[PDB]
């Protein structure tokens, strides 16, 4: 049985470096936009693309007990947790974090992370986190902040314990298109991409229809 | 419910329906129309960037912070007599909209300064009647305008509404939505691309 931590490091390496899945998904999303445009249902939209990935990806791991991903090569990880188990993990309630443009590092007040940089992370990781959230409204809030935190074409890694088609509609409704789904032992591993255009992903969701993340 | 009505509209204005981009088109149509009549020329037109997935909402008169539950809404809740702990204490009339700052600056537990052009939405839900003077009612509405980003919306729930449109248009706010709910009147006013455009519309209206 393979680890979710290895599965995620493997995809992030394929998506940005070894296989360039960020470029394959870009070419597709551009094709869907041309198609929608030619059916008259979308038209002009804003498109933002990612530059060549850096040699060190900025990864945000929210709900990290330990820092599983810190040692991975080419991953500069910022680890946040409500009840950290290791000292390298920052204390934070993600639900109470502001996504601030114009900054780069977490800003802490009274030991807790209160502010994170917007459009800064090539990857945000929610490994077995959303299930703790009290309501479905707060699960979608976590995903919405992640979207604000991701760079264009960045990826949100979502690992849930043992509706996905709703999680796919609900996330495309906010600008996140799924790019991978695999069933590992006792867990479902997903990746959602920050599409080149939110309007495009939102349109895909409209055609493919609950607007929250339930359990 | 007025809280469900507002959350629904804000989502349609910024995300689901793009009313902010439709009302932009409507206002650039009206400006080029004035310009054709020589009643307005080149003018300062300010547009909004693509709204974040988490919007900055200011709830003035927030008694218990009902909007902090909306997923799209990061709410900074103010109230002269907070009924909940998540709500900051403040007398909006004694608060200054300050350009440069980025967060609310408090003094002795009361909010005294707020960031200008920082919020996509400001909410006056049944507040402007608990204000004494009609010049303080406008002061609230004038600080909302300064707190709002280009093309942001001011939600206004009320317990003449034509003279209300004109008075708010004179300060740069043109209405975009109106619906009657049980016992209240729900309104939304947008910060037009140009204040001079909005003021022009009010003079003609
Ligand atoms: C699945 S477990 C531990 C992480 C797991 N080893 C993984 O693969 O990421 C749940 C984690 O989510 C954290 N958590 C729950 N709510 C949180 C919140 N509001 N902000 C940050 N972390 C939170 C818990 O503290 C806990 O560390
Ligand atoms: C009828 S309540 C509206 C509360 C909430 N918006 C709602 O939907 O029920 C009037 C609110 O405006 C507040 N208020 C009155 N004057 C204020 C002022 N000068 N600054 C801030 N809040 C004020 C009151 O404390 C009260 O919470």
């Amino acid at each position: 049985a393979r680890s979710r931590i290895k599965w995620a490091i493997d995809y992030i390496t394929k998506y940005f470096f070894t296989e360039g899945i960020y470029l394959q998904k870009r070419q597709r999303e551009q094709r869907l936009l041309e198609s929608y445009r030619a059916e008259g249902k979308l038209g002009e939209v804003q498109c933002r693309l990612m530059e060549e990935p850096p040699d060190r990806l900025h990864v945000l791991d929210v709900g990290s007990c330990f820092n599983p991903f810190s040692s991975a090569p080419h991953l500069e990880v910022t680890a946040l947790d409500l009840c950290p188990a290791t000292e390298d993990v920052l204390q934070a309630d993600f639900l109470k974090v502001e996504v601030v443009p114009g900054i780069r590092e977490p800003e802490l007040e009274e030991g807790s992370v209160r502010r994170l940089p917007a459009s800064h992370y090539e990857c945000v990781i929610f490994s077995l986190l959303l299930e703790y959230m009290p309501s479905a409204e707060q699960r979608l809030q976590c995903c919405l902040q992640a979207y604000d935190l991701l760079l264009p074409e960045g990826i949100l890694v979502l690992i849930t314990p043992d509706l996905m088609k709703n999680w796919r509609y609900s996330l495309a409704r906010i600008g996140l298109l799924r790019v991978r789904f695999e069933k590992l032992p006792h867990i479902s591993c997903m990746v959602f991409r920050k599409a080149i255009s939110r309007e495009l992903s939102q349109h895909w969701a409209s055609i493919h229809r609950c607007e929250e993340i339930r359990i």
